[PDB]
């Protein structure tokens, strides 16, 4: 196995938005704040370890994570949460939440990702640049 997982992808569309922030209580300022800041994830591949980035307004956050053991990543509320990386297929990752279910796979140029906050269940699509 020998794959690149490390490139860039900029927000194309989105569902419900605001009300994944609306499940955990966030007003519309923030809400209209975030809307008018693209949603930008990097992804970073070393062997096995992945480094990720949070662009929660321009403001980076550095972090590594390793596939096959469960990790804990102090969220944007600053809770400390144990996620899990899981890996089944040729291009498919499955992660979990404190209490989350998230599933990611890969389809082209298209990411599916799956979660389910306040009864409220949105899919994210984008396209590679």
């Amino acid at each position: 196995g020998s794959m690149s997982f490390s490139g860039k992808y900029q927000l194309q569309s989105q569902e419900n938005f605001e009300a994944f922030m609306k499940a955990i209580g966030l007003p519309e300022e923030l809400i209209q704040k975030g809307k008018d800041i693209k949603g930008v994830s990097e992804i970073v591949q070393n062997g096995k370890h992945f480094k990720f980035t949070i662009t929660a307004g321009s403001k980076v956050i550095q972090n590594e994570f390793t596939v096959g053991e469960e990790c804990e990543l102090e969220t944007m509320t600053g809770e400390k949460v144990k996620t899990v990386v899981q890996l089944e297929g040729d291009n498919k990752l499955v992660t979990t939440f404190k209490n989350i279910k998230s599933v990611t796979e890969l389809n082209g140029d298209i990411i599916t990702n799956t979660m389910t906050l306040g009864d409220i269940v949105f899919k994210r699509i984008s396209k590679r640049i």
